[PDB]
């Protein structure tokens, strides 16, 4: 109630700061996790207290049967358990001049994660639960970028966007697939 209030308004204030600054989206951290994952020989140990403390939202995608925690920052450890907001991009709170880049592995041995995200098409919906709020997004854009390209990961002025980012091609991962949704109203019909 007042915790999902206080938390949410800190996210919005950080989003306003980010929107007022020259952002360089932290692709380098995500890219380092992709490279470390390619050569990794060991699985991650769960620490649930840390995972809960790091959880800023739940991402739900009904078309692919996906529900994942969304974490506050980027580490190969967090990416074993969910998706990470790319450092230098918006908290997914909604509002104009927000662009949350939610990034995950296209599968790790332990967990499907964003394995089925590349099957998403224009018109497909996804949902964000964050503090005292449910947000609806509709997919309108699919693009492949170079892993170093940050242009498409910046805040688009006057737009309310969430991009789902993973790797492509499958089992090569030289590139990033961006699936971008735009805010739409959340309605009674979306709960059920």
């Amino acid at each position: 109630q007042m915790v999902l209030r206080r938390e949410y308004n800190d996210y919005q204030q950080k989003n306003k700061q980010l929107a007022a600054s020259q952002q360089v989206p932290g692709v380098a951290s995500f890219n380092h996790a992709v490279n470390d994952q390619g050569t990794a020989k060991t699985a991650a140990k769960r620490n649930q207290q840390i995972l809960t403390r790091q959880t800023v939202a739940q991402l739900t995608i009904p078309k692919i049967g996906l529900s994942l925690p969304v974490f506050d920052h980027t580490s190969d450890w967090l990416l074993q358990f969910g998706a990470c907001l790319l450092d230098g991009t918006s908290y997914p709170t909604g509002g104009k001049n927000t662009h949350a880049v939610i990034s995950a592995h296209r599968g790790v041995p332990n967990a499907e994660l964003f394995t089925r995200v590349p099957a998403l098409k224009k018109g497909d919906k996804f949902f964000i639960s964050i503090g005292n709020h449910k947000l609806a997004y509709q997919v309108f854009k699919r693009q492949v970028i170079e892993p170093s390209d940050t242009r498409q990961l910046r805040i688009v002025p006057g737009q309310d966007l969430v991009t789902l980012m993973t790797c492509t091609p499958y089992m090569i991962n030289s590139h990033r697939l961006l699936i971008t949704g735009r805010r739409i109203p959340y309605v009674k019909a979306d709960e059920e």
